[PDB]
C-alpha cells in the first residue's frame, strides 16, 4: 500500500497540476513572410508553457527553499521536457496532432511550415504516440514532472545534494505507484526512466533546432532566448 506520506505527496502535485498571434491564414506554404509568422505563433505557445511550468515549480514542496540559483538551473533544463511530456500528454492518435488546447492543433506539417526540420519534428512526434502504450495516469505524470524538476545533474546545480534528496521520495513514489496499479507489469518503471532518457535526446535536438533557426535569422523572444539560445 502507499503511506500517508506518498499519498500526501502525489495528492499535492496532483492538485498543484490542475492549479496568441493568430495562424497565418491560407498563405503560401512558401511564403516567408507566413513561415516566420507560423514561428512566432509556436513561440508564443511555449511563453505560456513555461509560465505554467514556474508556476508548478514554485508548489513543489521544497523548490522554493533551494537557493535563486539552483531554481533557474532547473527550471532552465526541464522546461522542455517537460512540455515535451505535456505534449505527449495531449496527443491526439486519431488525427496526429500535437494538441495544445481545444482548437489549437497542429500536426507535422504545421511544425514544417513553419520553418522546422523533420529532423527535430518526427522525434517529438513519435515520442508523443509513443507515451500512450505505457498509460500513465495522473498521478504518474505529475510524479514524472516533479522527478524531472529536481534533477540534481542538470548544467549550473550548485546544491545537487539538496536536490536529490528531494527527488528521492518522488521516485520511491512512482516505483511503488506502478508496482500497487500494475503488479504484473514489470517492465513499466524501467519504461518510464527510459523516457527520462528519450527526454534528454529531445531536449538537445531542441536545441540544434533553436540554433538552426538563428541560422535562418528567426530568432526567439527574450523570454525563450534566455532559456534556450546557445552564445558563446
Ligand atoms: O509542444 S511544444 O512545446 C509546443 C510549443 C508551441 C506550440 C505547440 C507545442 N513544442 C513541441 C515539443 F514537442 F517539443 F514539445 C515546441 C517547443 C518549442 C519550440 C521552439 O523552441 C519554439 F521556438 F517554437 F518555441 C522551436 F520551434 F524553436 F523549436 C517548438 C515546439
Amino acid at each position: 500500500q502507499l503511506t500517508a506520506a506518498q499519498e500526501l505527496m502525489i495528492q499535492q502535485l496532483v492538485a498543484a497540476q490542475l492549479q496568441v498571434t493568430p495562424w497565418p491564414l491560407g498563405a503560401d506554404p512558401q511564403s516567408r513572410d507566413a513561415r516566420q509568422q507560423r514561428f512566432a505563433h509556436f513561440t508564443e505557445l511555449a511563453i505560456i508553457s513555461v509560465q505554467e511550468i514556474v508556476d508548478f515549480a514554485k508548489q513543489v514542496p521544497g523548490f522554493l527553499q533551494l537557493g535563486r540559483e539552483d531554481q533557474i538551473a532547473l527550471l532552465k533544463a526541464s522546461t522542455i521536457e517537460i512540455m515535451l511530456l505535456e505534449t505527449a500528454r495531449r496527443y491526439n492518435h486519431e488525427t496526429e496532432c500535437i494538441t495544445f488546447l481545444k482548437d489549437f492543433t497542429y500536426s507535422k506539417d504545421d511544425f514544417h511550415r513553419a520553418g522546422l526540420q523533420v529532423e527535430f519534428i518526427n522525434p517529438i512526434f513519435e515520442f508523443s504516440r509513443a507515451m500512450r502504450r505505457l498509460g500513465l495516469d495522473d498521478a504518474e505524470y505529475a510524479l514524472l514532472i516533479a522527478i524531472n524538476i529536481f534533477s540534481a545533474d542538470r548544467p549550473n546545480v550548485q546544491e545537487p545534494g539538496r536536490v536529490e534528496a528531494l527527488q528521492q521520495p518522488y521516485v520511491e513514489a512512482l516505483l511503488s505507484y506502478t508496482r500497487i496499479k500494475r503488479p504484473q507489469d514489470q517492465l513499466r518503471f524501467p519504461r518510464m526512466l527510459m523516457k527520462l532518457v528519450s527526454l534528454r535526446t529531445l531536449s538537445s535536438v531542441h536545441s540544434e533546432q533553436v540554433f538552426a533557426l538563428r541560422l535562418q535569422d528567426k530568432k526567439l523572444p527574450p523570454l525563450l532566448s534566455e532559456i534556450w539560445d546557445v552564445h558563446e
